[PDB]
């Protein structure tokens, strides 16, 4: 189609309306739909206190 990278490649295919999106798009075009799992890990968490004794 085309040729010529501007900036930095990675088109993300969305799942909700399987529409084409940039990498540079933060989220979806087409629906809108947010892609950034942002998900937290199950590790791990207490008080963050003294590095030090
Ligand atoms: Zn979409």
């Amino acid at each position: 189609g085309s040729s010529g990278s501007s900036g930095d490649e990675g088109y993300w295919d969305c799942s909700v309306c399987t529409f084409r999106n940039s990498a540079e798009a933060f989220k979806c075009m087409m629906c809108d739909v947010r892609k950034g799992t942002s998900t937290r890990k199950p590790r791990p968490v207490s008080q963050s206190g003294p590095s030090s004794g």
